[PDB]
């Protein structure tokens, strides 16, 4: 028994909720929150900018130090950094950005990073301004992640479409 409440049951291991991931993390303070990162950990917009803004830019400061030491992530890759005021840990995961011409096949590789964590609060990878169809991202999530994932979808109209079209 954990502290996520309000999640509609999609599968055995996937629950889903209509929420902004930032406001969700502030309430639950999960062990792991997933950021929809880019390879440079440049948190300008979307979930990354919203998560980063909620940490008063401490996420960006930590991220810049990580990149200066280690170089960029791979598309499909991840790193674990601090969760700051939002979670114990932030798993920064790079899904492919369709709008930059990255290979959508790497979405499954991105979701495999979630399997290293027993429980996560996460968004649908490659969604929003990453340019992929959320219905596809949800399908890959359900077919790839085996650990317990609590998904957040910000737009009500999209959340409703995701639930109503889920097979
Ligand atoms: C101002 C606060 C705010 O925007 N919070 C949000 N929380 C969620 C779950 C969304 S999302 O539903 O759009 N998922 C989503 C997934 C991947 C990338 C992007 C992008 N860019 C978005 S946005």
């Amino acid at each position: 028994v954990n502290s996520f409440s309000g999640y509609l049951k999609l599968t055995d291991n996937v629950y889903i909720k209509n929420a902004d991931i930032v406001e969700e993390a502030k309430k639950v303070k999960p062990t792991v929150v997933v950021n929809a990162a880019n390879v440079y950990l440049k948190h300008g917009g979307g979930v990354a900018g919203a998560l980063n803004k909620a940490t008063n830019n401490a996420m960006q400061v930590e991220s810049d130090d990580y990149i200066a030491t280690n170089g960029p992530l791979k598309v499909g890759g991840s790193c674990v950094l601090s969760g700051h005021n939002l979670a114990k840990h932030c798993l920064h995961v790079v899904g492919p950005n369709v709008n930059k011409g990255e290979d959508i096949q790497l979405l499954k590789s991105a979701y495999e990073n979630f399997n290293q964590h027993e429980v996560l609060l996460a968004p649908l990878l490659s969604a929003g301004i990453f340019g992929a169809d959320p219905i596809h991202s949800l399908r890959v999530c359900v077919d790839t992640v085996r650990t317990n994932v609590y998904l957040a979808v910000f737009d009500k109209n999209l959340y409703d479409k995701l639930v109503s079209s889920f097979l």
